[PDB]
């Protein structure tokens, strides 16, 4: 809080100084007076320019906000990718006569796919809540939203309500109490609402509600001149897809006084701060909903053990009678011994679970649509030995026959696979079995019966090829069902390649196939057990190092994996990678093998199909070199001292020579590849210095960079050298007299080109950084080095500023560099060499040129009068 208040106070102070045209502040943080203490003229200039750009940004933001407040909300929502949906359920103005349940979710009309799950709230039969606790403290937050969800062309919230009570809302017969009947679906457009342009939590927008037909008072009573009506009543015979599309497309619904008051509020962030800073909207008892989707900000420790099973559609024939059988999915959780578990099914997120869960009821529909999503939570060890059954019980009109009749057909789904995998995500169909009632009740029997499409089809294929101990039973009916599985858990494995990596000892024949298929595996399923996969790869390349193609494919697979890790979506897992490097990385001889493999890679860079692989390897060199360094130091500490240190240093030197050869070969086919290789080469050498000789590394890099031709891609190599000087030059005890001449030579080559118009910024950055490392207080002796610098780094800057006397470019950087240079050196260096220049006429020319450049610098200075 102190830091943020200091920052905003300083910003407003500088804003006031700018608007009145007065003196602003310096040293934005920790004191604001610490800049004029001869700390760093370069840092002072950088503070100047960052302050100026902040001034421009704040003034343009003020100009934008003086008229419209649309950019601020978009910027706030684009700052992070973790949102929350807040529903202000005030009241539900209606009157039906049975218990009411709420089910809201997120649906995309254009993608025709649901996004979020559903949460249930107990509601009474006459517009009151069954539980008065949620009457006023109804605080719900639906998390797992990001910018890519908001960038949807049409964002809508789907709200469907299912009643609880009797079958019919009339008299004539008695019906069982405690069963569900769907009523209707209400959808509102929340496109502009989720953009946060107007914050109005008090406003409660009434949403028109559309339902299925329930009244026959006006539609059929008056029909004259042709009475011929032979039809039925459509109670629940409306497919959900078409009705949902029609409701979304509709602009107004004649609800006749039915609906509810809700307002949608978007609170950025997660439960860490919304329960403290947004306590007025998010209380402690706020329900949290987890969307069935992979997160965008994939942070470590994102615990989610939710198993989502969704019912969409299912074929149900009429059968013996013209009325199709009444089907309710009486599902329960069972272990390996078929024992019922308690509180494992959670239809609503944030509500207490139920041991047994039933489905909704349709009015004898041939192909009903369910769209029923429920969540199952089991222990990570227990879920590996659990089974789920789907018993379908026929329900009659009268309560006695409704409760006496048992499950006519029983379905089931396996949560594991014999090979080790889990149920793959995607559309899966189901087949229900009827007739016998004893073979589907003994738990030990139906463990190996067909209950899912893939296992059923593989069993029938095995029966076709070998009709022994496996035959297709004739108990199957003419009906079918469909389920949608999207398990957003952390211990599942929906990949045979994943287990093949895990248990390659069992199936080492398909190692080649596994390595080939590793190149298209989804990133999330990889990073779920990336540590295990990397350990398996390390073991594979350790104990099986006889076949060269195995090593090549393992190297390619690890390059692909580490490139995926280095992507913008997995910076949070990089600390996890480093922690695993420090704690579980047990490679001892893998470093030399990896070094030899990459030496072969660079020495054989001539292949065209190898271009992208080598580009990825060069991009991800940093982390693989971290791995190599860890393995080498582990070997050193386990063996005390390694006689292989000298040969590994020779291997590194040979790698540098191979890089020199790669630079020497024509650039016509590897422009971007060699540019990136130059870009990311010094990434690890800072850490390599800790174990390799700094003098040898410095001289090898000097030779490597002096071998670079000076005719192609000057800005890229200048940026590479900017990164070079930034790193390890502060450790100047052995890299002053070898690195400074290199910088001097490169700047001298930069000097006279007549095309240095964009190179000015790079030269300014180089000068700034070298001056920084020269004036650092943790350096020590810099007398002779600064002496040589002022010997050959003053006439050239004088000449450059004379050339760029034009007032358009960023002269101020050069001005800061030259003033820092002139002030840093004391009179001793001037007397030693600046006064000891060449012949008298030439020094007179020098003096007059200096006077001219001085009067031009002072004459019409081009600062921003700030």
């Amino acid at each position: 809080e102190l830091a943020e208040l200091k920052k905003k106070v300083t910003a407003k102070i500088d804003h006031g100084n700018r608007m009145l045209g007065l003196d602003l502040v310096v040293r934005d943080d920790n004191g604001n007076i610490l800049d004029p203490d001869e700390t760093s003229t370069i840092a002072l200039f950088k503070a100047h320019e960052v302050a100026s750009k902040r001034i421009e940004e704040k003034i343009q933001e003020e100009k934008s906000i003086l008229q419209n407040l649309d950019l601020r909300g978009q910027s706030i929502f684009s700052t992070i990718h973790t949102y929350g949906l807040y529903v202000n359920f005030k009241n539900f103005v209606c009157n039906i006569g049975e218990d009411a349940e709420l089910f809201m979710a997120l649906y995309d009309p254009d993608q025709s796919t649901f996004i979020s799950e559903n949460y249930l709230i107990r509601w009474g039969s006459n517009g009151m809540p069954k539980e008065i606790e949620k009457l006023n403290n109804l605080q719900a937050v639906f998390t797992d939203l990001s910018s890519m969800d908001l960038i949807r062309p049409r964002v809508s919230l789907v709200c469907q309500i299912v009643r609880v009570g009797h079958m019919e809302l009339k008299e004539g017969k008695k019906h069982t109490c405690g069963l569900r009947r769907p009523f209707g679906v209400a959808v509102m457009d929340i496109t502009d609402i989720i953009h946060g342009k107007v914050d109005d939590e008090e406003k409660q927008h009434f949403i028109p509600f559309q339902q299925i037909a329930m009244e026959t008072y006006i539609r059929q009573r008056q029909l004259i001149m042709s009475p011929l009506i032979t039809s039925h009543v459509i109670g629940e015979n409306e497919p959900l897809t078409s009705v949902l599309n029609k409701v979304i497309a509709a602009k107004e619904v004649n609800h006749k006084g039915q609906g509810l008051w809700v307002s949608l509020k978007l609170l950025p962030g997660d439960l860490t701060q919304v329960q403290k800073n947004f306590s007025h909207l998010v209380d402690r008892s706020t329900a949290i909903a987890r969307k069935m989707g992979f997160p965008e900000i994939i942070l470590p420790g994102d615990v989610r053990n939710d198993i989502y099973v969704t019912l969409i559609h299912g074929e149900f024939d009429k059968g013996k009678k013209k009325t199709p059988k009444n089907v309710e999915v009486t599902m329960s959780v069972h272990d390996e011994e078929g024992k019922l578990l308690e509180k494992a099914i959670h239809p609503g997120a944030g509500y207490e679970g139920i041991s047994e869960y039933k489905s909704v009821v349709y009015y004898q529909v041939k192909q009903p649509c369910w769209y029923e999503t429920v969540k199952v939570s089991i222990a990570i060890e227990e879920v590996t030995r659990c089974h789920i059954r789907f018993t379908f019980r026929h329900r009659s009109s009268q309560e006695t026959r409704d409760k006496s009749e048992r499950a006519f057909g029983v379905a089931f789904v396996k949560l594991m696979n014999p090979d080790g995998t889990t149920l793959q995500d995607g559309r899966h169909d189901l087949v229900v079995y009827k007739g016998d009632n004893k073979k589907m009740e003994d738990a030990k029997f139906y463990l190996t019966l067909p209950g899912t499409k893939m296992e059923m089809e593989e069993k029938e294929l095995q029966a076709s090829k070998n009709l022994v101990t496996f035959t297709p039973s004739k108990d199957s009916t003419k009906d079918s069902f469909q389920i949608a599985t999207l398990i957003c858990s952390t211990k599942l494995t929906q990949n045979v390649d994943l287990l093949g990596l895990l248990n390659w000892r069992s199936n080492s024949q398909n190692i080649k196939h596994n390595l080939k298929k590793l190149m298209e595996v989804d990133g999330g399923e990889i990073v779920k057990f990336l540590q295990d996969t990397l350990d398996a790869l390390f073991n594979i390349m350790m104990e099986m190092s006889d076949s060269e193609t195995y090593d090549f494919l393992v190297f390619d697979a690890l390059v692909f994996i580490i490139s995926l890790i280095g992507d913008i979506k997995f910076q949070h897992f990089n600390p996890v990678l480093e922690t695993y490097i420090y704690k579980h990385f047990s490679a001892t001889l893998a470093y030399v093998k990896l070094s030899k493999v990459l030496n072969f890679y660079v020495a054989n860079a001539d292949d065209s199909s190898k271009t992208e692989l080598l580009f990825a390897a060069l991009k991800a060199l940093k982390y693989l070199f971290r791995f190599i360094i860890q393995s080498r130091v582990l070997y050193l500490r386990f063996y005390g001292q390694s006689k292989d240190g000298d040969e590994f240093n020779n291997s590194i030197r040979q790698l540098f020579l191979a890089f020199n050869m790669l630079m020497d070969r024509p650039l016509e086919e590897a422009v971007k590849i060699k540019g990136a290789a130059l870009k990311y080469l010094p990434s690890i050498i800072n850490d390599v210095k800790l174990v390799f000789d700094p003098v040898e590394l410095s001289v090898l890099f000097c030779k490597f960079i002096q071998s670079i031709p000076d005719n192609q891609l000057v800005r890229q190599k200048l940026n590479c050298m900017t990164k070079i000087v930034e790193s390890t030059l502060f450790r100047q005890s052995e890299c002053r007299e070898v690195l400074l001449p290199l910088l001097t030579d490169q700047l001298s080559g930069q000097l006279d080109d007549n095309s240095n118009k964009p190179d000015h910024e790079a030269s300014s950055q180089l000068l700034s950084n070298i001056l920084e490392v020269l004036d650092r207080k943790d350096v020590g002796a810099t007398a002779v080095h600064i002496q040589l610098i002022m010997e050959r780094l003053l006439r050239r800057i004088n000449r450059t500023v004379i050339g760029m006397n034009r007032q358009s470019p960023h002269i101020g950087s050069f001005v800061a560099c030259m003033i820092a240079l002139l002030q840093q050196m004391d009179d001793s260096h001037y007397s030693h060499y600046i006064s000891t220049f060449k012949t008298r006429q030439d020094i007179i020319d020098f003096l007059m040129e200096t006077f001219i450049m001085f009067k031009d610098l002072i004459g019409k200075n081009v600062y921003a009068k700030d």
